């Protein structure tokens, strides 16, 4: 119902929460208006209006493919929030796919999580090479799903490299317990059904469970339940916060872009 509504609320705890979205809009506008020809945008993977992926191209031969895939609890934002973070893996000459999916309550999360598998493997027929995961929260939930054969097909998942799950929800069950529930719609099954803790069978992929120190303790449970369950690596990245766990991702030289295109 709502126990865990605080819990779960990010931007509550974050210092100039409310200038994120803005900022990450325009920063993202300009750099797509910057990249000119080599910003395909609007690519689509599926006939809805948000089956839509962005697919920037690095300048020479691409060495892969990074995939993207952003957060806002499966019910806000959409592609374009995030283009500009694209610039530290295309520095490292990897395409930059980001898919847009619709969103809770139109749909449901399993549905949302067959749509990034429709997009991942739409992305895959136009790059070829080895393929990398990222996404946060939300999206970091959408990427570790990605790893279950069951989902994706055998030929895009043969190629998955690493996945990245920043300030991934990796147990929706706790989810049940909040007011966001009544967009999601899922019982006790439904939660468990779309849990990455659950996943027995995975694609091999070096997993890294990226999380910020100063996150809400929820999303360091949600890391570490991860990073258990998988035995994955884990980094907590020093004082970053919910918001700002994303940023490095901007950065050619940064230790996220590194673990993600290692
Ligand atoms: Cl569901």
């Amino acid at each position: 119902g709502m126990e865990l509504d605080d819990a779960y609320a990010n931007g509550a705890y974050i210092e100039g929460a409310a200038d994120y979205p803005p900022r990450w809009a325009a920063s993202a506008e300009d750099f797509r208006n910057s990249l000119q020809d080599r910003a395909r945008l609007n690519l689509s993977y599926g006939e809805g209006d948000r089956h839509k992926f962005d697919l920037f191209l690095p300048e020479g031969t691409p060495v892969g493919l990074f995939v993207f895939v952003h957060g806002g609890y499966w019910m806000a934002f959409d592609k374009s929030s995030w283009s500009h973070l694209a610039v530290g893996a295309l520095s490292k000459g990897w395409a930059v796919a980001m898919p847009s999916y619709e969103l809770c309550p139109e749909v449901r999360i399993s549905e949302i999580t067959q749509q990034i598998s429709q997009a991942v493997t739409a992305a895959a027929k136009e790059i070829d090479g080895p393929i990398v995961l990222a996404g946060h929260s939300a999206g970091g939930h959408l990427v570790a799903r990605m790893l279950d054969p069951e989902v994706l097909p055998e030929a895009v998942g043969a190629r998955i490299r690493n996945v990245v799950p920043i300030s991934p929800l990796s147990d929706l069950r706790p989810l049940l317990r909040t007011s966001m529930n009544e967009k999601f719609k899922m019982d006790a099954d439904a939660a468990i059904a779309e849990s990455p803790v659950e996943m027995q069978n995975r694609y091999d992929a070096k997993v890294t469970v990226w999380v910020g120190g100063a996150e809400r303790p929820a999303f360091l449970d949600q890391a570490i339940w991860l990073v258990e369950a998988w035995d994955a690596d884990h980094v907590i990245a020093f004082e970053k916060h919910h918001f700002n766990v994303i940023e490095p991702l901007a950065d050619p030289e940064s230790d996220l872009v590194a673990v993600i295109t290692a």
